[PDB]
């Protein structure tokens, strides 16, 4: 803490204030500016031309690219100086021109990342949003403040998604999309505005899911689109269906967080 | 004038050219490339690693984050060099990765942006354009060439806006959008290629409209949209309007200017 | 070669590692990176804040602005390192934060850029993809991995061309497009996802195509598209066409090398 570890690494040329932690093997490289409330887990990699500050948490074995800004103040008019934060956990690829933005008070004061996430280049993660592990953000991929991306979700390239949504775990979101409401869990979707085209059934094998898993999803899936009824009406047939699969509870614990109305 | 005041600070990785203007209490942060012919008012910080170049006149309390590039050759196939123009006002927020590139000879010579606007991440403004001020151009909006954005207009985010047209005062164009054709002021324009969705109620109450005048207002876009009269037949009637209500003159200023015809 | 030409220029702040090649009056800018591998051809110029790595050979008179990565590992989530490669031609016009990502082996080892090519702020090469000469790829422009695209297209702003897509010679996408099939030759193409829009007549005339040509182009197009036959059954319709008007056997070098089905 407050310490650069005597195996980091920093160029010469990087510009590291006093107060940064750099763990061990970690590698600063060439003109990146690193803060004094930043902290930088074992073998994390700045490859040149990054810029860390605020007060930003960055896990291990990281690799970040040239002409990221991670920790920024964020983009809300609103803002103004307030000391909110970045949490970034392990094994991310952080591609070069993503924006990670710190949070905002008034948002809950965080902005966090999970582990083993792909975000390509140009993707915008806003201040107060939470992006989970293994995701995908495709290039130009845009969060705007607030949304929540889950587990295993994929954001398609050029695609928006507005303020507040919430992106349910294994999601896949087309190219060229905007997002305006809240997407469940296991869902396709694509278009401007954002509509849904099914259960993610490849996503859902290729991750090791039961057959009994994904046909229970499905059914789950006409419950919500294709039964006609209310959502306040199949959220009970659907906590029902969960109690014997209990990958349908995802369904539960999204309805719980979603604010927006469901995309249809 | 060509001179650094002695109360800036130039950071020593920095590289500013002889023949800079550069006023009090600016700041230039480390990396940045600071061109012969810049002017840099009273109090404005280039954070890092931007790139300022041409003949190009920043104002004062700006704020211009890393890797924007401000002032630079621009992307037309006809530019050879010549000594074009960009003019910045006062108290911008230039974000991370923001272009905005010089005139060209036969589009005028300059590029102009106002005062008080946030121009978020990756936002472009291309030769000719004229921003004015208190407008937004969301995350990856893109002006093409010779474009008109007004006072208090939006941008949406990952927007374009094609070449030659003009954008009225207190519009908001949606997100994921392709404006062809001239908008009016006071409208909510959304899509591929962008239609108009009534008038901008809720921005003109937060700015202060009076209730008379949005009425007039809603008035003047019937009488373009819903009337189904030609925009000829109409121009007089909204002329007419205009006696009594002031804010309708916008229209008026505003079919001065159009040449692509009006989104519709 | 592995020599830096006594007439080039290497700013005292760029970092050129010990096996770059730099031609004649070569130029390398303040901040630049340039790994080992590379080779830069004579007259090319890196602005400032480039990053140039892997096993990357540049031609003659390219320019290549501010924060772009050429060469750079590619995105691709099988990709471990190998040495595969990127290839630039002559007087490229590389505009800032472009990204030109290297091969993957199971793609064929290189990512491939021709000559006379405008590539403008933040359009990115994916691994494996094949540009010819004087393309356009404007603002935002995204090649997903493999793609090629063939001399004289022009990608619009904000525009995704999806994996594998072949792009014939002379085609227009439209700005804010998704192309997610193939397109043939000198075919405008918009939307999301992008189809068919006739003949790019206006291009085809600029660049001094015979009206002969341009009569039979239009011919074979209405074969394609507007006799209702199946493509395997207009494929030799348009062969017998092309025995007298030699610009038609581009539609059959095009359907040779199409997997993805054409857009319809
Ligand atoms: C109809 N098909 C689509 O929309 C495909 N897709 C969604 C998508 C995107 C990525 C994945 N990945 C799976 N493993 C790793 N990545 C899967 C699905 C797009 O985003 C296309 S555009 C694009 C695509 C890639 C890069 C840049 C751009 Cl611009
Ligand atoms: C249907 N609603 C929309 O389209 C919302 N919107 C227009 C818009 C945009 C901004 C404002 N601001 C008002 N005060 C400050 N900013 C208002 C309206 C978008 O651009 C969405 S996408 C996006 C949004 C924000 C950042 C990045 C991205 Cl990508
Ligand atoms: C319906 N018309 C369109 O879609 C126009 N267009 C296609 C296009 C684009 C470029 C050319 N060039 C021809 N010589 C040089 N460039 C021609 C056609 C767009 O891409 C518009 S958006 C945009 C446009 C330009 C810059 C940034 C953005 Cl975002
Ligand atoms: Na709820
Ligand atoms: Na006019
Ligand atoms: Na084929």
């Amino acid at each position: 803490s407050h310490m650069i570890d005597k195996s980091a690494f920093v160029h010469p040329t990087a510009i590291v204030e006093e107060g940064a932690s750099i763990g061990a093997n970690a590698h600063i490289g060439p003109f990146c500016i690193v803060g004094p409330h930043v902290e930088i887990g074992e073998g994390t990699v700045l490859k040149s031309h990054v810029v860390v500050n605020g007060h930003t948490k960055i896990g291990r074995d990281n690799e970040i690219y040239q002409f990221a800004s991670i920790g920024e103040v964020n983009q809300d008019l609103k803002y103004a100086g307030e000391p909110t934060r970045v949490e970034i956990g392990d094994r991310n690829r952080i591609r070069e021109s993503v924006t990670i933005h710190r949070g905002t008070v008034q948002g809950g004061g965080l902005t966090k990342v999970g582990s083993d996430n792909l975000l390509m280049i140009n993707a915008h993660i806003a201040h107060d949003c939470t992006v989970g592990n293994r995701c995908i953000l495709a290039n130009n991929a845009t969060l705007a403040g607030h949304v929540s991306v889950d587990d295993f979700a994929i954001i398609g390239g050029m695609t928006a998604v507005h303020q507040f949504c919430i992106i349910g775990a294994h999601v896949m979101v087309g190219g060229c999309s905007g997002v305006a409401q809240d997407v469940p869990p296991y869902v396709i979707a694509q278009g401007n505005h954002a509509t849904p085209f099914g259960v993610n059934i490849e996503g859902l094998k290729r991750r090791g899911f039961s057959r009994e898993a994904i046909t229970a999803i499905r059914n789950a899936y006409k419950l919500i689109y294709r039964s006609g009824k209310t959502l306040d009406e199949v959220k009970p047939e659907i906590a029902e269906l969960a109690e014997t699969y209990p990958e349908v509870k995802a369904f539960t614990d999204f309805f719980a967080r979603s604010t927006r109305g469901l995309i249809r």
